[PDB]
């Protein structure tokens, strides 16, 4: 790809200067954090230097770094923001506030040395004093959110179906531990052969089931993905797969019991084919609805994740603007109004490079931008901490 793009291989750090005028309402704000483009994450702390700030600080996250975002191979030819780097872009933006002010603000990205700039001016205008801004009546987060209905939902499946496969895995240990004892008294001769029979071949590779059953239990603290659908590979190959062999590896002993009334292998008086496929069908249930369970716990996982993922997503749509050898840019942020309602904020965007040279004019696409606000507990000026997930997606050509 470019040659830019080079300097965002690694960690980069960032520095984010803002100065703003709001109706005259003089603030400033400072950010550092690191910028990780091969992921697209983006970890800032931001702190008004000035006091408080007259806005809320949903208000300015699009304003306080877009060539962090994480480009598809294929859309790498499209990665206007890194092309820019090293000398950089001016990013201008004018933010249309619904029934409210509008933001013009001017800034200018580029690398100091090491680390990536982003110093911005803001001004505000014509703002209303009792509106949602400077009435700070703004929810501090970015949710671009029935659907409170299926986040309840999801979080009730995943409760019901980890209870049910935890009560399953119990019965399977309890399983687990018996047949081992038997397999070891047996090997070691701690009883008689004539007591307990050694071990049809089946019951070594089910010994393996009690890893998928492990690896299941992992998945439940912080609803791991990846240790879940490996539980169910693993379930279907040693705890399913052992016992469907062992039913068919002990039938000739069952057609000798059943026909000759004759047995050869003896488990504590009774005949020891007899009390394994009782042992092997109540397994064998015990599986079937483990497995069961864990898709409809790995569907649940899946969706609603990327339903989250969905509704906590806005979309900055990217457009060529070969006028201004640049891009423009056209979005709408919905700010979550504490009444329980939104505030819109139509966005228009343009960059241009700052220094002369070849840059990157992208096909139309979009970057699928995910913000999570927190704040630190030990931090006690007004300040925003941030995380950020940005993806571009636009083309699928």
């Amino acid at each position: 790809m470019s040659k830019g793009e080079e300097l965002f291989t690694g960690v980069v750090p960032i520095l984010v200067e803002l100065d703003g005028d709001v109706n005259g309402h003089k603030f400033s704000v400072r950010g550092e954090g690191e910028g990780d483009a091969t992921n697209g994450k983006l970890t800032l702390k931001f702190i008004c230097t000035t006091g408080k700030l007259p806005v809320p600080w949903p208000t300015l996250v699009t304003t306080l770094v877009q060539c962090f975002s994480r480009y598809p191979d294929h859309m790498k030819r499209h990665d206007f923001f890194k092309s820019a780097m090293p000398e950089g872009y001016v990013q201008e933006r004018t933010i249309s506030f619904k029934d409210d002010g509008t933001y013009k603000t001017r800034a200018e990205v580029k690398f100091e040395g090491d680390t990536l700039v982003n110093r911005i001016e803001l001004k505000g205008i014509d703002f209303k004093e009792d509106g949602n801004i400077l009435g700070h009546k703004l929810e501090y987060n970015m949710a671009s959110r029935q659907h409170r209905e299926r986040v309840a939902m999801h979080y009730q499946m995943s409760v019901t179906l980890k209870y049910e496969i935890k009560k399953l895995i119990y019965v399977h240990l309890v399983i687990w531990l018996l047949l081992v004892a038997k397999m070891s008294v047996g090997h070691l001769r701690l009883l008689s052969h004539d007591q307990v029979a050694m071990p049809y071949q089946w019951e070594y590779p089910y010994l393996l089931s009690i890893l998928p059953s492990l690896l299941g239990l992992l998945s439940f603290p912080r609803n791991n993905i990846s240790y879940l659908v490996l539980s169910m590979i693993s379930m279907g190959l040693f705890s399913i797969a052992p016992l469907i062999y062992g039913s068919m590896e002990m039938f000739p002993a069952a057609q000798q019991l059943y026909r000759h009334g004759k047995a050869y292998r003896f488990l504590f008086g009774f005949s020891a084919v007899s009390i394994m496929y009782l042992v092997l069908v109540l397994a064998v249930q015990v599986h079937a609805w483990q497995l069961y369970y864990s898709k409809k716990l790995l569907d649940s996982w899946f969706t609603s994740t990327q339903e989250k993922k969905h509704k906590n997503s806005h979309n900055v749509y990217i457009t060529a603007d070969k006028q201004k050898n640049g891009i423009k840019a056209n979005f709408k942020i919905r700010h979550n109004v504490e009444d329980g309602s939104v505030q819109l904020a139509d966005h228009y965007q343009q960059n241009t490079p700052i220094g002369d040279g070849p840059v990157l004019l992208p096909d139309n696409h979009y970057l699928s931008t995910q913000s999570v606000l927190s704040k630190d507990p030990n931090e006690k000026r007004d300040h925003m901490v941030l995380l950020e997930f940005v993806t571009a997606a636009g083309i699928t050509h």
